[PDB]
């Protein structure tokens, strides 16, 4: 299992020691607060006020937590995932990245605390 913390102004993300293999199942629990520039903190889920400027993961609110699993695209996490199987083809060590625009995380601040492991499959 990996448990750790995701600092919201570290661009290149936060490596796991998750493996992701193709049939694991896996379950994310994230927590905590952070902010992509504001004085004003959001939760794994990010801020849903803010529109997408040119974000990591299109798919989910600027400041919310995502992944990427070995080279794959960004991938939503939010406050997590339960039981979770990765879309096919997709392995590799778990990435945890804080969702903000490339070239603007120098301003951010705070962190998510999250939990990883492998589930019963
Ligand atoms: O849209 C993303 C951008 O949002 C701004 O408010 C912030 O100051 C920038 O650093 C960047 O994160
Ligand atoms: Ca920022």
């Amino acid at each position: 299992a990996w448990k750790g913390e995701v600092l919201a102004n570290n661009e290149a993300g936060q490596v796991t020691s998750i493996i992701y293999n193709p049939g694991d199942v896996i379950t994310i629990v994230a927590a905590g607060w952070a902010s992509y520039g504001p004085t004003q903190k959001w939760g794994p889920q990010g801020d849903r006020e803010h529109p997408d400027q040119g974000l990591i993961c299109h798919d989910a609110f600027c400041g919310a937590l995502v992944m990427k699993i070995g080279n794959s695209g960004t991938i939503p996490v939010n406050t997590g995932l339960f039981r979770w199987v990765a879309p096919n083809n997709v392995q590799g060590a778990i990435t945890l990245i804080y969702n903000d625009v490339p070239g603007t995380y120098g301003n951010n601040s705070g962190s998510f605390s999250v939990n990883i492991g492998k589930d019963q499959s």
